[PDB]
């Protein structure tokens, strides 16, 4: 999977190791094994998230076969909402996350592509 | 909508509060209530565009239902340029814009998703 | 095209000039006019790659007709990753790509759409 994560946040009030427990909850989340987990956390961005500039974050989640229903998604929100609220002192209100299904000709990986 | 503005202009060059104009101005372009919309500024990269490192910018933009036509984007795209030019001293040969249609199944918001 | 790579390295161990050399190699590697080649780098991230924190980089790649096939994104990934690993100083196991197919109405240019 990959996770990119932008917030406005800057870098000193997003928890030291964030992008390591976010790796690890989301391969639990995704069902995904931990060694083919991607994060990106981008933070100091200036924001603002549904008309307002408070502090808030962006999640972007890509992944073969598991983002691609409501039923699933909805399952993930819930665990990944979970989590980021409590790391990033964040309400509920000042997340969003993105699903993005990806198929294999799409990664590039080892310079080849498998499919 | 989720629009994301990457530039080589460093944060000092971008003036204060852009991420709030741009707010307000994709709301009135898009036909989406400002507390819909969310933007993302990510300013002091490092940018070629058209071959040139010149300052520029790239903006994208995600939104159900809006931006998935040639017709709807050339309006949105002349609103966006008019905006963009003059709020960031660049000239219309260092802008592009991308445009994504979302589908509501894509969005996780409070913990769900919204269908 | 679109080029856009993240990456954990600080700014002063991505080599000077390498949004420049990225720029004309993906001209030639895509088989796309320079002037028309678009490359943004964002470092000093957070990131994990694979579960691991290391140093990493993610790059993404967008156009249009050129990165649709696994053949042809399969071409494209080796070049890439051959100049990326050498510049940046990664091993292979360091550095994912991500292809996106894209089409004309999707690009905002001096505010408008050409299809």
């Amino acid at each position: 999977p990959f996770l990119e994560l932008d917030t406005n946040l800057p870098a000193n009030r997003v928890p030291a190791g964030l992008e390591k427990r976010l790796c690890a909850a989301a391969a639990s989340i995704l069902g995904k094994p931990a060694d083919r987990v991607n994060v990106t956390v981008r933070p100091g961005l200036a924001m603002a998230l549904s008309g307002s500039t408070e502090p808030c974050a962006q999640l972007s989640i890509s992944s073969i076969g598991v983002v691609g229903t409501a039923e699933d998604n909805r399952s993930h929100s819930a665990h990944f909402f979970e989590f980021l609220t409590k790391e990033l002192a964040l309400g509920q209100d000042r997340i969003l996350i993105r699903f993005f299904p990806l198929e294999s000709w799409q990664i590039g990986k080892i310079g080849t592509v498998m499919t």
